[PDB]
């Protein structure tokens, strides 16, 4: 575990990551996709080798001997906004899972369903809610990051109000 485990956030692109392993907001099918994906495509493509995972689940991969959590977050176009927000928060839970089970201090995850998944809304709070149900209870020290300055100061300000 982390000494005094923490939350933080930074504005720059996931794959550049200073933690022990990353979450990738992945797609069912282990193909290469777009944003957050893509660019994890790009730095780990060993760990896309049987990635494939339902929705609402989360399945790791080592690239050498750094883990890529492959979480699988909800496309809001085609889910109900009721049975989307219950697979968001499965993913979530299941991101915990991986991270104790690989004993890791720290780890680099993005707001999973807030890009081309989120069906066209601003789903910051929806997603970083759930990311803090799931990952309140364990000890890794959490960095979050985005790409938008707008999210950047409202994801640090969310942090701040609980400390
Ligand atoms: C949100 C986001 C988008 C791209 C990237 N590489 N990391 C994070």
């Amino acid at each position: 575990g982390a000494m005094a485990p923490s939350y933080r956030v930074k504005r720059m692109d996931i794959a550049k990551n200073d933690e022990e392993c990353v979450v990738n907001a992945a797609n069912p099918r282990g193909l290469p996709g777009d944003g957050v994906c893509k660019a994890v495509y790009k730095k780990w493509p060993e760990s896309f080798k049987n990635s494939a995972t339902p929705v609402g689940t989360a399945k790791t991969v080592m690239c050498g001997t750094y883990p890529v959590i492959h979480a699988v977050g909800p496309n809001f176009s085609n889910y109900t906004e009721s049975e989307g927000d219950r697979e968001l928060a499965a993913a979530y839970r299941e991101v915990a899972k991986e991270v104790t089970r690989l004993g890791v201090n720290s780890v680099a995850i993005p707001l999973l369903s807030t890009g081309v998944y989120s069906g066209g809304k601003d789903r910051l709070t929806q997603s970083l809610n759930h990311l803090f149900t799931a990952m309140d209870s364990t000890d890794a020290d959490v960095v979050i990051y985005c790409r938008d300055k707008e999210w950047e100061k409202k994801i640090s300000e969310a942090i701040q109000m609980r400390t």
